[PDB]
């Protein structure tokens, strides 16, 4: 599980 | 699980 | 569990 | 379980 | 359990 | 599993 | 498991 | 588990 | 596991 | 296991 907010 | 926020 | 916020 | 703030 | 407030 | 970004 | 970036 | 960034 | 970072 | 960072 991977989550990136940029 | 990884979650970064930038 | 990694969390960065940057 | 790693937590930064940066 | 690693935190840093930077 | 919840999941929200925003 | 709940995950929220706001 | 609980995550919340804001 | 209750994490909270803001 | 409670974390608050602010």
């Amino acid at each position: 599980l991977y989550i990136q907010n940029l």
